[PDB]
């Protein structure tokens, strides 16, 4: 509806632990980020979203928080943080913090007290329930394997953890908890931050009674149907909005596994007073099968464009879309949807075109701008993620599955694909650290790194930079409507942005083969201007264009 700064922004996501190390320990830190500030400003970034930088035991690298108001030891001190905020605000950049409030670390004070006894005041800050028969309260399973219930002898009850045992879920039906969380939010808002990325916020409201999932299965099954977009989820987000969010000029985005376009309208509708946008996973689950993310399935361009188009259309008149290809939980784009071999540069540019020319706020994950690829370590010992390691024990050690197959799904879906060190140059550890990295740097850093990309004007870095510039300088790319053309073409992803009398025609070849683009007779123009292109083209007319492999181009008509 209304023009908003956060509607016009480009966000860059940084995973602190793998961004830049400035003190020789092999783990990235705050001072390291500060030193790259000018690099990000060159790209054209407006907002920087930092994965968690709070005090944490690191069972899930930051998402298991023991103290919300202190900086993680490995990242620095609060003083390093204050300097980051200032140096960012000095430039015209905004800082968005990750808000992890569905759960805390089991080493957080609230939980320390909570477990002591049943008549403890912090007892109902968490979800404690007695066993049913001699088993857990219900049959839900946790994200990184096993039961979602952990037994505690102190009280002879189980506490709920949708994630690891060390990440017990907060009880949001308790207003003291909500009040406390709001208190903690204002603490960071008073420091001058410009936003919140909310970790699994649609998981926050559980269904009364924590029901067992009606099933004939053997072990633990997902209870997602009973916590995913819970009975009081809209009341809590709107409450949060009245009490905290509305008081500050900030931007918000909720990460929401399982949300639908219709729920997204309720979550993001300007007049609903809840959130500004959400990260949906529909496009991230297109290549997973029946058995979840590890049950890899091929994904065609048709399934992809239909899905992206659907979200484009659903939030055209209400709400606002977020646009992203990857993050710290997903494999890298050029490897997933592109070609990371012979056409790594072309396909990376192609994928950036497709997503950056749509309606909504785009998010760039560190490394995306230089075309970072997935990693293939030959041994499970080189991988670090709880999820991958736990999945490996279960499938290989408990179910007795083939190591080779298990490793193949890790190569395709493992989160570590996204966490190997940022590749700055061709020096020892891609210039990330002078010590030894917490995780091995992808061997391809010798050809794929920031200095190489910055000295070659035909690199992915420069392509992303132009894409961002176009967006800043053309209102149509932010506010224009969206309409998919050539809907059933199995090779070409094409669409039109309309805003006033102008139009943008975006054409993308998603294959390694040459194909023909035929402009629909429906579209009529008189003036044509080539905006960006990943191949050398003196294009005109645009009625019939032969697209080279992974070729992509954007035109402004009239």
């Amino acid at each position: 509806m209304e023009k908003q700064w956060w509607k016009e922004s480009v966000v860059y996501q940084i995973y602190p632990r793998s961004f830049m190390d400035s003190n020789g320990d092999g783990i990235g830190d705050l001072r390291g980020i500060i030193s790259k500030l000018d690099y990000l400003k060159e790209l054209g970034i407006d907002v920087i979203w930092l994965s968690p930088v709070y005090e944490s035991p690191n069972d899930d690298n930051g998402y298991d928080i023991s103290d919300y108001c202190k900086i993680m030891n490995e990242f620095g001190t609060m003083e390093d943080w204050d300097e980051l905020l200032h140096e960012m605000h000095e430039r015209n950049m905004k800082l968005m913090m990750d808000l992890v409030v569905n759960h805390t670390s089991d080493e957080h004070n609230w939980f320390i007290e909570s477990r002591k006894s049943k008549d403890n005041k912090y007892r109902d800050y968490y979800i404690w329930r007695p066993g049913k028969e001699g088993k857990e309260p219900n049959n839900w399973g946790a994200a990184f394997s096993g039961s979602a219930w952990q037994y505690d002898e102190m009280t002879d009850e189980y506490y709920l953890h949708l994630f690891s045992k060390k990440q017990p879920d907060l009880n949001w039906d308790n207003e003291k908890v909500r009040q406390d969380v709001y208190e903690m939010m204002k603490f960071w808002l008073e420091k001058g931050i410009d936003g919140f990325r909310m970790d699994v916020i649609n998981f926050i409201s559980k269904e009364e009674g924590l029901p067992t999932v009606e099933t004939e299965e053997e072990g633990y099954v997902s209870g997602h149907k009973h916590f995913m977009n819970g009975p009081n989820i809209h009341k809590y987000l709107h409450e949060m909005n009245e009490e905290v969010l509305s008081h500050y000029d900030i931007m918000t985005v909720g990460e929401m596994p399982g949300v639908t376009t219709e729920e997204a309208k309720l979550y993001t509708g300007e007049e609903r007073k809840e959130l500004q946008m959400v990260f949906q996973f529909e496009h991230m689950d297109l290549d997973s099968g029946e058995g979840g993310k590890w049950d890899v399935k091929p994904c065609s361009l048709l399934t992809l464009k239909e899905n992206l188009t659907k979200w484009q259309k659903a939030l055209e008149h209400t709400g606002w879309n977020s646009l992203y290809w990857n993050n710290h939980d997903q494999p890298r784009v050029v490897s997933r949807f592109g070609n990371d071999g012979m056409y790594r540069i072309e396909s990376a540019k192609m994928l950036a075109t497709v997503l950056h020319m749509m309606k909504g706020t785009p998010y760039i994950y560190q490394g995306e701008e230089i075309g970072m690829t997935n990693v293939r370590f030959e041994s499970i010992d080189e991988y670090r993620d709880i999820e991958t390691l736990n999945m490996y024990k279960e499938k290989v050690m408990e179910r007795g599955e083939d190591i080779e197959k298990v490793m193949q799904s890790i190569y395709i879906k493992g989160r570590d694909n996204a966490r190997t060190p940022m590749q700055w140059d061709d020096q020892n550890h891609a210039g990330f650290t002078t010590g030894e990295p917490w995780i091995t740097v992808n061997p391809n850093y010798k050809e794929i790194n920031v200095k190489q990309a910055i000295q070659n004007k035909d690199s992915i870095f420069y392509y992303y930079k132009k894409l961002i510039e176009l967006r800043k300088n053309n209102e149509i790319v932010v506010y224009g409507s969206y309409d998919l053309i050539l809907e059933n073409n199995p090779s070409i992803f094409a669409y039109v942005r309309t805003y006033g009398v102008e139009k943008l025609l975006v054409i993308a070849n998603f294959t390694a083969e040459e194909c023909i683009f035929e402009l629909p007779e429906d579209i009529s123009y008189s003036e044509v201007e080539l905006l960006i292109h990943n191949y050398d083209v003196e294009n005109g007319p645009i009625e019939n264009i032969t697209l080279r492999p992974y070729e992509a181009m954007v035109f402004k008509l009239k």
